[PDB]
């Protein structure tokens, strides 16, 4: 396999580690997605301490409305916090 | 950093491996997204031989309208073609 698809698996492996933890296997629920932020984007965004502020976060990448984070919306919302980087990729 | 980290930042490098040889250097154009997948995507995807395979993959990413495949459509094209693999991680 590519270094792509190499890193494709890797990222659904990551997001399943915290997806599978509670309620619906296939998508992260806040406590979820407050895990995963804090524990493997800490490069990427500041630690949420705060409640509202993964209310926030939750509430500006759930298209559809459920109230949690599906695949399709987590690989959007990688793609909105990689915004400052392909100024110097290119 | 995080395996995820590592995975992200490889996939923005593959995109623009791509994206970067014509034109606008953010985007994927028909004949960049051809290459990009015939090179990298070879264990998701068939190789890609004829015209209408590539005008209807483009059609299908191309959310925006504008002809070409930026990075959020190319992180949606990642997680459609990568359905078949969540069962494998539950
Ligand atoms: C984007 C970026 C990276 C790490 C953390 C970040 C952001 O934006 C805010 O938070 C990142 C990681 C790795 C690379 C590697 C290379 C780039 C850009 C990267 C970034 N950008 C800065 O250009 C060439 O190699
Ligand atoms: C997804 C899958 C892989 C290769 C080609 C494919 C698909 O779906 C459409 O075409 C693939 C590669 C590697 C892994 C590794 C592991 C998984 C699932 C994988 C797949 N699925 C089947 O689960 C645990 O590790
Ligand atoms: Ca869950
Ligand atoms: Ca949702
Ligand atoms: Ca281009
Ligand atoms: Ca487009």
């Amino acid at each position: 396999m590519s270094e792509l698809e190499k890193a494709v698996v890797a990222l659904i492996d990551v997001f399943h580690q915290y997806s599978g933890r509670e309620g619906d296997k296939h998508k992260l629920k806040k406590s979820e997605l407050k895990e995963l932020i804090n524990n493997e984007l800490s490069h990427f965004l500041e630690e949420i301490k705060e409640q509202e502020v993964v209310d926030k976060v939750m509430e500006t990448l759930d298209s559809d409305g459920d109230g949690e984070c599906d695949f399709q919306e987590f690989m959007a919302f990688v793609a909105m916090i990689t915004t400052a980087c392909h100024e110097f990729f290119e």
